[PDB]
């Protein structure tokens, strides 16, 4: 039974637009990372106290996340439809989705060889231990790694990955959005592009369950977003934390 309509010419052009936007905003060589404040790994082999006392990886990771937010804002601008929104909604959407899109886009440096984000170059291989040296706890980190493994095992085509990031950004149910209807219209155009693509371009397919899986990842990201927000708020109570962050990070997560 299941029909397999072909991608319209407009859908194909959406896909091409989104691949080009990603290629313009995600350097797969990580060649800017040497410009960030450097990573420092104090031995905390075991401690929340040590660690909040040092936050040795926070300057480097905050610069990394700050840089990623900028690339994401650049990616968003190229999403077909996004600029038809009011700038107030554009920013609501970017601010509420930023950490989720960072978590998604980070899947490209994530490796199941050793369960790290390998952006280098050894200095820029990030593990669970680095995330705890930036003041976060296992209640964020463990489900983050689960999410990364789950996403990897979907073996998404790049077309799927960039569509999934766009759909994440353009979510009509973010708090504070005004024109939810327009946002939903933009998102549906993207979601239809993704369903059609999966059905006509993705083999075998007994992965017609792929679309529901991807949608579930969006749900998972929502939970990670609330847990992140909870921890960031506590982290920010550390005296002089702000010096280790950036103005853009302060604004987005504050
Ligand atoms: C939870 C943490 C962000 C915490 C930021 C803070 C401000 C301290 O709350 C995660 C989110 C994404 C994670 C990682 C890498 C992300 C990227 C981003 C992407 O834009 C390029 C590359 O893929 C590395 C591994 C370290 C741990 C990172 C930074």
């Amino acid at each position: 039974d299941s029909l397999r309509p072909k991608l319209s010419e407009e859908q194909q052009r959406i896909i091409a637009i989104l691949l080009d936007a990603h290629h313009k905003t995600y350097d797969p060589t990580y060649s800017d990372f040497c410009q960030f404040r450097p990573p420092v790994r104090v031995n905390d082999g075991g401690s929340v106290t040590l660690e909040l006392s040092q936050l040795s990886m926070l300057p480097h990771l905050a610069d990394l996340v700050s840089y990623s937010i900028q690339k994401v804002i650049g990616f968003a601008k190229m999403i077909p439809g996004f600029r038809d929104l009011t700038s107030e909604d554009q920013i609501v959407l970017l601010k509420s989705s930023a950490i989720e899109v960072i978590m998604l886009r980070s899947n490209e440096s994530f490796t199941m060889d050793d369960m790290s984000w390998t952006c280098g170059n050894q200095d820029y291989k990030y593990r669970v231990s680095d995330v705890t040296k930036a003041g976060h706890s296992l209640e964020l980190i463990e489900p983050l790694i689960k999410f990364q493994v789950g996403l990897k095992k979907l073996n998404l085509h790049e077309e799927e990955h960039v569509l999934l990031m766009a759909i994440c950004i353009v979510s009509p149910d973010r708090p504070g959005v005004q024109d939810a209807a327009l946002i939903e219209a933009i998102q549906d155009r993207l979601s239809n592009t993704l369903q059609t693509y999966i059905r006509c371009r993705h083999p075998p397919p007994g992965s017609h369950l792929l679309y529901a899986k991807m949608i579930q990842k969006l749900a998972d990201l929502r939970s990670l977003n609330e847990e992140h927000s909870k921890q960031y708020r506590c982290l920010s109570f550390q005296p002089e934390c702000s010096m280790k962050l950036t103005p853009l990070v302060l604004e987005v997560f504050g």
